[PDB]
């Protein structure tokens, strides 16, 4: 606890007793603990009241169906409807499918958020801490860290606790604090006392926030505070949600949504206008009211009979069960669009080192000059065995084994790496590993190193802890760190100025130590090592060197390369100036060449497989490199973008042949290239830009500081788990498996999200259409009515409920990761599907009125009017236009429109079937592919059932139907709806488009 930034760096570590350097004792650590608590937050709880997501009503639809059912609650409320208790029936026929979907819903948000705090909590956050219990930093899972301890963080690193900043190890520490203070443009730090007490967050300068991103330099600070009393740790109960409007193809099918509410409102008028011609009949005793409230009531059943009710829920769900997959798949996702968008992606671009490739850095060969005279030139090299972080291995020439300090070279070799480094090592005692800590490039010379042992250090009789770090310590005894010119990616090198250590010579000389990518640091190379000599760089030198690295970069390890100089003379101090970073070039020049190191950073197992499907998904993937251009293209052709031998000439670039191109150039390289090396991070972001100008949906995926700006600007970014904290917050997706295959798999499944929204849609309009061709085809033909106010709500209640929402767990279509990308901008409904919406929702109207007609007309129960209807209706009272006055009331007689009910669920709960797939077929996409599906149509087959033959249910409706014949007749009609979108699929499948 620490109630000052305005106190200097000695005041808050004598406030907690701990030496700058070493850090916290385990005592200290034991105490601080017991004192402060662990550094967490306990919150962790609640993100909905079973309440809130209960209140996924207020949707567009579901508030009508909501409405609907008030007016059917005041309509029994006054006595009537048609019949005294039918009328109390209505409402809870209206809330029972708007229950059902709710219940659905909610599960599947709740399952959702389940397995994303399943997967957030699972690798457990570390933080990188000096204690004295070991000389080297060490890294801790930053819930352990307390008030006092010595914190390192460096560029990319999310700060782990609230920070008093001691020391700045870079000329500037830049840091990325949006997320508390909204200032969108990272901000520079000092160490300076910042005297108020008072003072507001964006002035305490000396200060890092817990949760705020490092976003460059590095710095070592004394941790203030912890847990809840973290300054973002006070403020997280309150806001008025930072939370959001909804996806774009929610949004899409909002809009598709609130325009069915248009045309249905239409019809709905239309019917109360096409009648009340009847509202003078002696069915309602010819009142100037009572028919027209009953036609209103049979507008309004019709309204929640065509609504598709549960269109806001299912796409709910089948995006919280997008979610919950790509959880299963430990793929994060931050923000709902991202999978969907994935969805139509036609282009991933990517970085390489640590993204493509494994991240995990080892120095397997190496060079110094050995002999140069004239235009002859030759190299010592050198293996180094050892594929991991540790320490183990050994530096062979000509397969036998060397002490490296036997060659003045490798002992500058050595020395530069050491020096001119960020990083360490740090041995996992749990784990029993040696982990990085900083960048993977950076630590392999760390390892590297320890194998050399060029000052011959005795390091047998070591811990595991102590070995890590033990020859560089002593390297580090030898020079003194002045300040070090970190690494920017324009120069693409950094630097270190030293003096002797003792201080026991002055003026024997400084020195900087230089490592970069090795065209840049060689052409800045005057002169070329020699054992302890120096000579004159020469071309045939630099063909030399260069050569040897194009070999290595190119070859069948495809080697990370990095050349490493001294500067023997620079500049004095007083005429560097740190405060521009673009001076620290001609700082690093008059060098002189020590020599090259080759690093072994294999390609992840998965890659190769998920190119070749975003290939035959139509989807193309380009390499976006800071790496050298031999070694993308040969890794390229290692993964499979380009194949082993093709003319790469015109679609690999490096920054400059890109930049040399006029833009109109630039745009098209784009389109055919796949490959960019030796590009900057405003490349990256200008290269996704250029795809985005195509109007397509482009991804980036990612690691480090450097992909952040491509991983805004791209329509999804993906970050990789073992990646910077900056990169993952730029990102809409996180890897926590660091498995490439997951970015395949979430393609198909947005894919799939779209699909299982098109067969939802499909089978509602097409149904719903037959239903309401059902009414106009009796009322224009002139027959008896079909349906009633509650018969529609109940083919409603059991058509439009779960046989729907179920669809959402359609699987995926056969072909699905075989077509291209959809546009994003593509029709929703395709002219085409229109047109089978209505051929179904013509049979199906047409199916249901023919199915009454023969119960009048061809059944021998029914009376046998037989053909022409016997031509109208107005037979009325006893015996009348006499036409076979036989019959008198037949009509009223249940058994016609029971007969039509059961034709329209049978038949609706047919063309379910047809909805498991666009253009596939049932024999090839059976009915158990989707058994939630089956089920939901045997609750609804099994309701329908209790409906009829339990005793007095069939009142409240209507009489029942004879079981043997005259179902044998339903299924006769609702059958073949099967028969038809089966031919109609055959059609858009052997003649096709899309
Ligand atoms: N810490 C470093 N010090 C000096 N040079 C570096 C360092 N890290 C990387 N480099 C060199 O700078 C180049 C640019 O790196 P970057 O732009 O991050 O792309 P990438 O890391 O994928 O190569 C690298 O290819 C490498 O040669
Ligand atoms: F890992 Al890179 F450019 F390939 F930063
Ligand atoms: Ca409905
Ligand atoms: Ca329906
Ligand atoms: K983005
Ligand atoms: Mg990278
Ligand atoms: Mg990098």
């Amino acid at each position: 606890m620490e109630a000052a930034h305005s106190k200097s760096t000695e005041e808050c570590l004598a406030y907690f007793g701990v030496s700058e350097t070493t850090g916290l004792t385990p005592d200290q650590v034991k105490r601080h603990l017991e004192k402060y608590g662990h550094n967490e937050l306990p919150a962790e709880e609640g993100k909905s009241l079973w309440e809130l997501v209960i209140e996924q009503f207020e949707d567009l639809l579901v508030r009508i169906l909501l409405l609907a059912a008030c007016i059917s609650f005041v309509l029994a409320w006054f006595e009537e409807g048609e019949e005294t208790i039918t009328a109390f029936v209505e409402p809870f026929v209206i809330l029972l499918i708007l229950i059902a979907n709710a219940i659905v819903g909610v599960w599947q948000e709740r399952n959702a958020e389940n397995a994303i705090e399943a997967l957030k909590e699972y690798e457990p956050e570390m933080g990188k801490v000096y204690r004295a219990d070991r000389k080297s930093v060490q890294r801790i899972k930053a819930r352990d860290i307390v008030p006092g301890d010595i914190v390192e963080v460096a560029v990319g690193d999310k700060v782990p606790a609230d920070i008093r900043i001691l020391s700045i190890k870079s000329t500037t520490l830049r840091v990325d604090q949006s997320i508390l203070t909204g200032e969108s443009v990272s901000v520079i730090k000092h160490t300076e006392p910042v005297p108020d007490p008072r003072a507001v967050n964006q002035d305490k300068k000396n200060m890092l926030f817990s949760g705020t991103n490092i976003a460059a330099g590095k710095a070592l600070g004394i941790v203030a505070t912890t847990g809840v009393s973290t300054e973002i740790g006070k403020i997280r109960d309150q806001m008025a949600a930072t939370e959001q409007d909804k996806t774009p193809l929610q949004q899409k099918l909002d809009e598709f949504g609130e325009q069915l509410s248009k045309v249905i409102s239409l019809i709905c008028v239309a019917v109360w206008l096409i009648n009340i011609g009847h509202f003078n009949d002696p069915v309602h005793g010819g009142s100037w009211i009572r028919g027209a409230i009953y036609y209103f009531k049979i507008a309004v059943a019709l309204a929640v009979a065509a609504i598709p009710e549960g269109l806001p829920a299912v796409i709910t769900t089948c995006l919280a069960l997008g979610t919950r997959r790509m959880a299963k798949k430990n793929a994060i996702v931050r923000s709902l669009p991202s999978v969907e968008t994935l969805g139509c992606t036609s282009v991933i671009c990517s970085d390489k080192t640590g993204t493509l490739t494994t991240n995990q850095m080892s120095v397997c060969k190496m060079f110094i000059i050995d002999k140069v005279d004239g235009d002859f030139c030759s190299l010592n090299e050198f293996s180094i065995t050892g594929s991991t972080y540790a320490p183990e291995g050994e530096v062979l020439k000509n397969d036998k084994p060397i002490r490296s300090g036997q060659f003045d070279g490798l002992v500058e070799l050595a020395t530069i790496c050491a020096l001119c480094n960020d990083s360490s090592l740090d041995f996992n005692e749990t784990k029993g590993v040696y982990e990085k800590v900083g960048e993977a490039t950076e630590t392999a010379l760390t390892t590297l190193v320890e194998k050399m042992n060029v000052f011959n250090t005795e390091v047998r009789n070591l811990s595991k802890v102590e070995r890590a770090n033990a020859c560089n310590s002593v390297i580090r005894q030898l020079m003194k760190k002045e300040f070090t010119l970190e690494f920017s990616r324009d120069r693409k090198s950094m630097s270190v100025y030293c003096s002797p250590a003792k201080s026991s010579r002055a003026a024997v000389g400084n020195k900087m130590f230089v490592k970069g990518a090795p065209e840049g640091v060689i052409d800045r190379c005057n002169y070329v090592r020699v054992g302890t000599t120096r000579v004159p760089m020469t071309g045939p030198v630099k063909e030399k060197i260069l050569s040897v690295i194009k070999e290595w970069g190119t070859g069948r390890d495809t080697l990370r390369c990095l050349a490493l100089a001294t500067r023997d003379t620079p500049p004095k101090r007083e005429e560097m100036v740190l405060d521009d970073s673009s001076r620290f070039m001609e700082y690093e020049t008059d060098l002189t060449f020590v020599g090259v190191v080759g690093m072994l950073d294999p390609p992840r197992k998965e890659v190769m497989g998920s190119i070749q499907l975003c290939r035959d998904a139509g989807i193309r993937v380009i390499m976006i490199t800071g790496d050298n251009k031999g070694t993308a293209i040969a890794i390229c052709r290692r993964i499979g973008i380009f194949g082993e031998n093709e003319e790469v000439a015109d679609r690999a670039y490096t920054g400059r042949e890109f930049d040399d191109l006029p833009l109109a150039e630039q745009r098209e390289a784009c389109r055919r290239a796949c490959c960019f090396a030796r590009v900057e991070p405003s490349h990256k972001s200008k290269i996704v830009e250029y795809l985005q100008s195509y109007d397509e949906i482009t991804a980036m995926t990612g690691d480090g500081v450097n992909d952040a700006p491509a991983l805004k600007k791209a329509e999804i970014g993906i970050a990789m788990g073992s990646g910077t904290a900056v990169a993952k917050t730029a990102s809409e997706m996180v890897l926590a498996d660091d498995n490439f295959s997951t970015i395949v798999a979430a393609v198909e499944e947005g894919r799939a999200i779209y699909n299982n929204m098109k067969q939802f849609i499909r089978y509602l309009i097409s149904s719903n259409v037959g239903e309401v061709v059902c009414i106009f085809l009796t009322a224009a033909l002139g027959l008896p009515e079909a349906l009633i106010p509650v018969q529609l709500l109940w083919v409603n209640l059991v058509t439009d409920g779960l046989p729907a929402t179920a669809l959402g767990f359609n699987p995926p279509d056969l072909d699905i990761m075989d077509r291209p990308p959809r546009s994003p901008k593509e029709p929703l409904i395709s002219g085409w599907l229109f047109f089978r919406y209505m051929a179904i929702g013509g049979y199906v109207g047409a199916a249901t009125v023919g199915a009454a007609a023969w119960w009048f007309m061809y059944a021998e129960d029914g009376p046998g009017v037989t053909y022409h209807q016997l031509t109208h209706f107005m037979q009325c009272t006893e015996d009348h236009p006499h036409f076979e006055g036989l019959d008198c009331e037949i009509f009223e007689a249940p058994e016609p429109m029971t007969m039509a009910l059961s034709v329209l669920v049978t038949i609706e709960m047919c063309n379910a079937l047809n909805s498991l797939s666009e253009n596939q077929s049932l024999m090839r996409m059976p009915p158990w592919v989707n058994i939630w599906l089956l089920g939901s149509i045997c609750l609804s087959m099994s309701l329908h059932f209790l409906i009829l033959y339990v005793d007095p249910l069939p009142m409240i409706f209507k009489l029942k139907a004879l079981d043997l014949t005259q179902w044998l007749m339903v299924l006769k009609i609702s059958l073949p709806v099967i028969g038809l979108d089966e031919i109609l699929k055959f059609i858009a499948r052997n003649y096709l488009e899309g």
